[PDB]
């Protein structure tokens, strides 16, 4: 008489991922059976490839989730708004599939299974293949992950709803960034470090009173009466060397509130200042989703 978290929220250090964002083409009913087949497929792939350490998440946008849940729970869920009057664009879709593991080839098979399960009920808008880069660095050359919640106990505390109808569920935020590395390389390394809030090579935190308020850490390391607004990030680099490349940003949280406060800060809605990273990278997509518990996916009928 308890809830089980979907397998893709908590795993740490996964080297590869696939994110599929899609719109519903017909009756929302199509999503009930598809979702049940998909989580079964995941169990099958986990049995066949135990060394892949595979996890996956199926999550739903506001409109379809309100329909599937009958308006019960997910009190904070809403369509992703535009932040900064447009600095952060909004591309709210109906369905998010997140697959992650130690093996991209296994991820690819799972993605094919997801597409076969939902079939022509969905219109795929984005399919992104994330990869961990050398030293877990972002393509900018700065390490990404250092202050991310560590260990299953703390990641559960931050990401997983503890009780009520939504127990075992989580709110998800996805945002694809396009890096202009040519623009970044025009910046001196000291200026880049002041833009992030950490040193580049050694990845040492620069003190809050030594870095600009526009530094990335000053924008997103937020505390309310001394309590940090934590989130569990699953972001990874993506793209080609000669084409579009950047960071696929992905975060899970028991409360959408923590994510939103960080976006209001970054995009200038809180204090009129914006994130210094906007000097070399920009967000081009944006959406909020609700990841139910595994058992609620099994009560989709
Ligand atoms: C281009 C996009 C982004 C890049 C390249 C980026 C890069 C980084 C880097 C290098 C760090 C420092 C290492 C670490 O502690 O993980 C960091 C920290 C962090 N980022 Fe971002 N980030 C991006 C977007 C975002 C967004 C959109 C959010 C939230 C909405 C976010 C939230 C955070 C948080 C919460 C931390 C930890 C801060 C701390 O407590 O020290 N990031 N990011
Ligand atoms: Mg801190």
């Amino acid at each position: 008489g308890m809830s089980q978290v979907q397998s893709g929220i908590l795993p740490e250090h996964c080297r590869a991922a696939i994110w599929i964002e899609a719109n519903l083409k017909g009756d929302v009913n199509a999503l009930r059976e598809a979702s049940k087949i998909f989580v079964d497929n995941v169990a099958t792939f986990q049995a066949k490839f135990p060394d892949a350490k595979l996890g996956a998440v199926v999550a739903f946008g506001n409109n379809v989730w309100r329909q599937l849940s009958g308006g019960e729970g997910a009190d904070e869920l809403k369509d992703f708004p535009v932040y900064g009057k447009g600095l952060a664009p909004s591309t709210q879709y109906d369905l998010l599939i997140h697959i992650l593991s130690a093996r991209h080839e296994v991820n690819f098979s799972v993605a094919q299974a997801a597409l076969a399960a939902f079939g022509d009920a969905i219109d795929v808008k984005e399919e992104i293949h994330g990869f961990r880069w050398v030293e877990e660095r972002d393509l900018s050359g700065f390490v990404d992950g250092t202050e991310n919640p560590a260990g299953e106990e703390t990641r559960r505390e931050v990401a997983v709803i503890k009780d009520g109808v939504d127990a075992g569920g989580s709110y998800v935020f996805v945002q694809r960034w396009e890096h202009n590395l040519k623009q970044l390389n025009r910046m001196s390394v000291p200026d880049q470090e002041m833009m992030i809030g950490r040193t580049k090579d050694a990845n040492e935190e620069i003190d809050g009173d030594e870095r600009p308020v526009t530094s990335h850490l000053s924008r997103v390391d937020l505390k309310e009466d001394g309590k940090g607004l934590k989130i569990v990030r699953q972001s990874l680099p993506y793209g080609t060397a000669s084409g579009t490349h950047g960071l696929y940003f992905c975060a899970y949280c028991a409360r959408l509130y923590n994510i939103e406060q960080q976006l209001l800060s970054m995009f200038g809605d809180t204090d009129g200042k914006r994130d210094a990273m906007l000097r070399f990278t920009k967000p081009v997509t944006g959406g909020y989703y609700f990841a139910p518990s595994l058992e609620r996916i099994q009560a989709l009928g």
